[PDB]
């Protein structure tokens, strides 16, 4: 299929994904409603159940408004069963409408529906070329205290109805009793409990295959994507190796939530968009926008900065989730923020690098300061705002034109209010103009495009007050841009050469199938790169002019670029392919007696590329954590490492360019066929 089929699991960089809270949007069967205290038919108490169901959803599936507004993806709520018991906090009565405090990740929220509602949601999505993402929160199940019971549900897990156990008499260990994160540090935030969620110990077996074995049901029901919750409080480690049990199964596009305040780089944050098999809701694009945008507390510089400085840091930005707000911040309309400002933002998302995604509502100029008053529901259903019809003019270009879907981004023009930016691919061109002064216009003089010779019209019509342009070898004739403005010239055509646009997933072991997208390919198979081993004929099992569906080869574990050979022609190379050794498995190193000096780190290396291949760089472990599991002069870290293999490793102390290694011989530990396990050595 072409890349921009809905059955393309693998890459959303063509689509815009659509926010919504289940609860909130539409109850289309209030049979399923819940009964008493926890439900408000008028929904103005915003801590209770509204009603809206997946039922409703389907509902305005075929009635065609989500068709109409041009979103192709539906991120919802997480769908899984959570508890039915109601907290008081402190006078306000809660529950759990948002679909965060699960306790059996096996069945559905009776409330959204059941298991053949969810199936009937799919079909009805993907039949009007719809995809479902869904929300996934692996970290936790729901508020408990360990000394009091009663309280909530105790965040008691069930295994499809069978009692796995709860956080009081925790055995077992299914949960960390480490108490509450204060958030001073990042290893803090991973052992200890998110506020009162009972924190899971992925470490723990049955814990480990218990999501493994959850997330599996979700995917053979057909879900196209996930977006997993709280990223930053689990182990890397293990979360990687759980993605490498997805992609070996059924691969589909997983970002995660790794809050950040600012536009500034974060060193955590990065490593772990690079290294842990799925990509983040950019955060910072999104502070950067409502900065300039909404705000005003940053001009265009700040947002051309961010464009750079996240290109730089991402290996593959064009995976990561874009917004202008969400059920974490305030909404992005306020009293004092203007409608067009609000448009502005939207166009701006819309035809930017990345996967675009619009919270419920924003189409209707939805108001909401905190959590929850940016949760109302869905006030309306119209469809004549002017931010309808902005995204219904640009959400199809994503499909249409690969220069907004794959390509890259360069200035053409900019000072403190207007900013015109180019996205080209190929032969394919789209430039974007932007001027958030509301008051003035700006004249516009020498600027440069890639645009050929020709006449080029706003794409959005003139809705945003945009004007057509011309174009002489690039150099577009003098113009004004009036206030407020805001087009879209384009140029796309057919492409000769084989161009790679886009590679998903971008890591696995030998035998996983890997998507990649982009143009030119042909319709002759022919040959692909993983390096310089070239893959051909059955390995590949798909080739199409705009995709190709092709088997990792049995190579040696590492770092490797992709390209793609057509006809005698060689693609450009996508970078940073990681290929494993094989199936993964957490395992927890822990060392002894490794007493340290001021600032310096301990970090650990061995004989397999999931280790670093003995490097002392980017690819080596750490550095290790010292405070919650286990403290000081006693280090550990979960590490996601092949199953079955006999490893060789050493651990090393780092401060500024001065290495010193362990003495004697190497350690030496033969992983578990799956699961997890704990290895426990002395520094020697
Ligand atoms: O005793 C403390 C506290 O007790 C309760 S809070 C109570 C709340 O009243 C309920 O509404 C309910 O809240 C749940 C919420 O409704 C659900 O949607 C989820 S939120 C989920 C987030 O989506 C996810 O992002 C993450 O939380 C992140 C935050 O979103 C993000 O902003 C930051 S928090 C960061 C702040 O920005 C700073 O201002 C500063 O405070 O420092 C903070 C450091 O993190 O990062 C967060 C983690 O990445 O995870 C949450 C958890 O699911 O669940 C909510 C919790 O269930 O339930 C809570 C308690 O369960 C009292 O009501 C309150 O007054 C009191 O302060
Ligand atoms: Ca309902
Ligand atoms: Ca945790």
């Amino acid at each position: 299929d072409p890349d921009t089929a809905v059955t393309n699991k693998q890459s959303f960089s063509t689509d815009v994904i659509y926010q919504v809270f289940t609860d909130r949007f539409l109850d289309g069967n209030p049979s399923n409603n819940p009964t008493g205290a926890a439900y408000d038919a008028t929904c103005s108490n915003l801590k209770l159940y509204c009603g809206g169901d997946w039922q409703g959803l389907i509902n305005k599936i075929n009635d065609n408004y989500f068709s109409d507004l041009g979103v192709t993806a539906l991120w919802i709520s997480q769908p899984v069963e959570n508890i039915f018991a109601t907290i008081n906090y402190s006078g306000v009565t809660n529950t759990a409408y948002h679909g965060y405090w699960a306790r059996d990740f096996k069945k559905t929220n009776p409330y959204f529906g059941t298991m053949a509602d969810f199936q009937n949601l799919i079909t009805t999505a993907h039949a009007k070329g719809i995809k479902i993402v869904i929300d996934f929160a692996p970290n936790h199940t729901s508020p408990a205290m360990e000394t009091d019971t009663s309280f909530a549900e105790n965040g008691r897990l069930y295994d499809n109805g069978t009692l796995v156990g709860g956080y009081t008499n925790d055995t077992n260990g299914y949960f960390h009793h480490n108490g509450g994160s204060d958030f001073s540090s990042l290893e803090n935030g991973i052992y200890k409990n998110l506020y009162d969620l009972a924190d899971f110990n992925h470490n723990n077996a049955t814990i480990d295959k218990y999501f493994k074995d959850a997330i599996k049901l979700w995917l053979d029901m057909g879900v196209d994507g996930i977006r997993v919750d709280a990223v930053k409080h689990m182990p890397l480690g293990w979360q990687k190796s759980w993605m490498s049990s997805i992609y070996a199964h059924k691969p589909v596009f997983t970002f995660g939530a790794w809050f950040l305040g600012s536009a500034a780089s974060d060193a955590d944050n990065t490593d772990f968009a690079n290294k842990s098999g799925m990509s983040l809701l950019d955060f910072r694009f999104n502070s950067a926008v409502r900065n300039v945008f909404r705000d005003n507390t940053s001009n265009m510089y700040a947002l051309d900065s961010m464009i750079n400085s996240t290109a730089t840091d991402y290996n593959q930005v064009n995976d990561q989730v874009t917004f202008i707000d969400n059920h974490d911040m305030d909404r992005f309309k306020t009293s004092a923020v203007n409608n067009r400002r609000l448009e502005q933002a939207l166009a701006f998302t819309l035809t930017s690098r990345g996967v675009p995604a619009i919270y419920y509502g924003t189409e209707q100029y939805l108001t909401g300061n905190g959590d929850p008053d940016n949760r109302a529901k869905m006030p309306s259903f119209s469809k004549s705002t002017t931010a309808f019809n902005v995204i219904s003019k640009l959400a199809p270009l994503r499909k249409s034109n690969p220069a907004i879907a794959y390509g890259s981004t360069q200035q053409r023009w900019i000072n403190n209010d207007v900013y015109v930016y180019e996205r080209k691919f190929g032969k394919s061109v789209a430039v974007v103009a932007v001027n958030r002064n509301l008051s003035t216009s700006a004249s516009i003089t020498g600027l440069s495009t890639s645009l050929p010779t020709g006449s080029y019209t706003d794409v959005l019509g003139g809705v945003l007050n945009g004007n057509n342009i011309t174009s002489t070898n690039g150099s577009i004739n003098n113009f004004t841009l009036a206030a407020g403005a805001t087009a879209v010239w384009q140029y796309t055509t057919a492409e000769t050469t084989p161009t790679i646009g886009h590679v998903g997933p971008v890591m696995g072991k030998p035998g996983n199938v890997v998507t990649i997208d982009g143009r030119g390919f042909g319709s002759t198979k022919g040959t692909v790169y993983f390096g310089t081993t070239a893959v051909t004929g059955a390995a590949i099992t798909s080739w199409e002019d705009t995709q190709i569906k092709v088997t990792i080869p049995s190579v040696a574990a590492g770092n490797y670029a992709v390209k793609v050979a057509a006809s005698g022609v060689n693609s450009n190379a996508y970078n940073n392919f990681t290929i494993l050794t094989g199936d993964q498995v957490t395992v927890r190193f822990v060392v002894n007696n490794a007493s340290t000096t001021l600032g310096q780190n301990l970090y650990l290396t061995g004989n397999v590329a999931e280790l670093g291949n003995w490097s002392t760089g980017s690819t080596a472990i750490g550095p290790a954590f010292n405070q919650v599991i286990h403290q000081y002069p006693t280090w550990y870290y979960d590490v996601s490492v092949p199953a079955g293999k006999q490893l060789e490793f050493k651990f090393f102390k780092k401060n500024g360019s001065t290495i010193t290694w362990e003495s004697g011989s190497n350690h030496t530990f033969t992983t578990p066929a799956s699961g997890t396990a704990t290895v426990t050595v002395n520094w020697q």
